[PDB]
């Protein structure tokens, strides 16, 4: 019935093996809830270091992923790749990849059914930019975000759905806890109305964008905020704070 | 005075532990022609692997990268990054991340400073597509990617250029020889005239573009081919004869 809570961390570009063999050092002793799903996306270059070295009570992603096993694709990796090293999980459509790299909807729900294809867990993100907020038309974005990802998906069993607003992301202010559960209640209505009632009432609802040791007891009380995509904080012991949000 | 016959062998988005370990174990146990400098790019995920692996006569590259050392940039990786692990190489401006993935001439010419400035070597691709070929202006282009390279490189000694055709990328189609030479005597007479002379007579232009064993022979004893970039041959071990094409 209930959604296990789910606390992803976003490394981004940063770090080395020294000071990211510091932080899993960290992860590895730390008091963490016991019914709390926690995953660190890694770079490509430290996978198999992340994976080697994490204790595997904790999930490793890979940042991104292309949408066939191999070919002629300079720069890029498949899930067969990340599979070998031995990671389970995939972060796809981060609001960098869609907006600094320019990756689209379709292309995004396209690597999302290969990833599932190839066995891989999947964390879909979608969010809307300031000016698409300032104008009214944040569902009108998300739905059709989260409806590309929908037309490729086959089995809703190995995702989970980030809801990430663009400007929240690295700014300080992030939404309010009324704010943030105002959108996701939308989009399980959503997920009931044009998938099913049981992928919604199952799937996990994940809120990214600025979240802190500070802000976020507040905001995993939401009926409809199953956890956390968690960016600059996961690099620091507060990364520790937010996957026991709850309690 | 003369430039050493340079050979890089891109894998591209290819192949995993078990097959990349036995195609390395291959390489290390080879004649290999002294005076030729060899270079494998791997998939980010499998670059530290590769660099413990393979002999260090053979240089390691990454595929791509991004144009500052740390950020909020999911998915891409840093030359900070490259060094930790302990490769010296990075392939910038392939035709896949130029018309696959979009990366403009301002974004590979920005990413070429910093990871010359960070001290890695770069092997910068250039080329046109058929469009361009037939409507007469390769060398309108060709021109134009490379001064956008130009533009941002202080220090040539650790440049390499690489022009691939489009349309020789997995067509199974090169170039004659003759139209091959004609290309790079153009380049290095650019380098002549919009650079320096000493610049122009050191700096390498290796073919990329459907090269094989069959052919790489022929290619190679053109006055202004300095190597190849390989593309699918790198994976088979006749990459071996290629190495060696200068005999």
């Amino acid at each position: 019935a209930p959604r296990k809570f789910f606390v992803g961390g976003n490394w981004k570009m940063n770090g080395d093996k020294k000071s990211l063999g510091e932080l899993i050092h960290t992860l590895n002793g730390a008091k963490l809830s016991a019914d709390t799903e926690v995953v660190c996306g890694a770079p490509s270059i430290y996978l198999d270091f992340a994976r080697q070295k994490l204790d595997a009570k904790i999930g490793v992603a890979a940042q991104n992923c292309y949408k066939v096993p191999k070919g002629a694709f300079t720069g890029e990796i498949s899930p067969a790749m990340i599979k070998d090293i031995g990671a389970a999980w995939v972060i796809l459509g981060h609001s960098e990849r869609r907006h600094v790299f320019g990756e689209s909807d379709e292309l995004i729900g396209q690597k999302v059914a290969h990833a599932l294809a190839e066995g891989l867990g999947v964390i879909a993100c979608i969010g809307e930019k300031l000016d698409e907020r300032e104008a009214g038309i944040t569902e009108k974005v998300v739905f059709e975000q989260t409806k590309a990802i929908a037309d490729n998906v086959k089995d809703w069993s190995k995702v989970v759905l980030a809801y990430e607003p663009v400007w929240a992301i690295g700014t300080g202010y992030s939404l309010t806890p009324q704010q943030a559960q105002e959108v996701h209640e939308k989009l399980r209505g959503w997920l009931k109305s044009h998938v099913s009632d049981a992928v919604a009432q199952s799937t996990r609802i994940i809120y990214g964008g600025s979240v802190t040791g500070g802000n976020c007891k507040e905001l995993a009380s939401q009926h409809d905020v199953d956890g956390f995509l968690v960016g600059g904080a996961s690099l620091k012991p507060e990364f520790v704070d937010i996957i026991n949000a709850k309690h």
